[PDB]
């Protein structure tokens, strides 16, 4: 009945889990975790396959890409 | 062990999003809590899910 926490775990002593980047520092690619499960936040190394799998969830993450380095 | 996103397209089987930077404006704010009437925006959603939930989440911001 209570809605549920979407951040179980990561950095609970950070009262708003913020993340900002400038373009010109980005990488060719990332992998960015929306799903909060991720080992290596806020990028995503998979995590989200479990989580959908264990809950019946479909989230996955953002990618950023640059068309030129 | 609960879903995180509740309601936004339920039809796709796993929800990824991917832009290219040369598409973005001098800011973009993007949404991790699907909560937002805007996804895969922010919206400020996550100010009202996180008083709800005791929660800390938050977008990821790419800039100029
Ligand atoms: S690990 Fe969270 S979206 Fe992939
Ligand atoms: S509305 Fe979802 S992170 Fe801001």
């Amino acid at each position: 009945r209570n809605k549920a926490m979407i951040n179980l775990h990561i950095q609970k002593d950070n009262p708003k889990i913020v993340h900002a980047f400038d373009m010109e520092d980005l990488a060719a690619k990332a992998v960015y975790c929306r799903c909060w499960r991720s080992k290596k936040f806020p990028f995503c190394d998979g995590a989200h396959t479990k989580h959908n799998e264990e809950t019946g969830d479909n989230v996955g993450p953002l990618i950023i890409k640059k068309k030129e380095t």
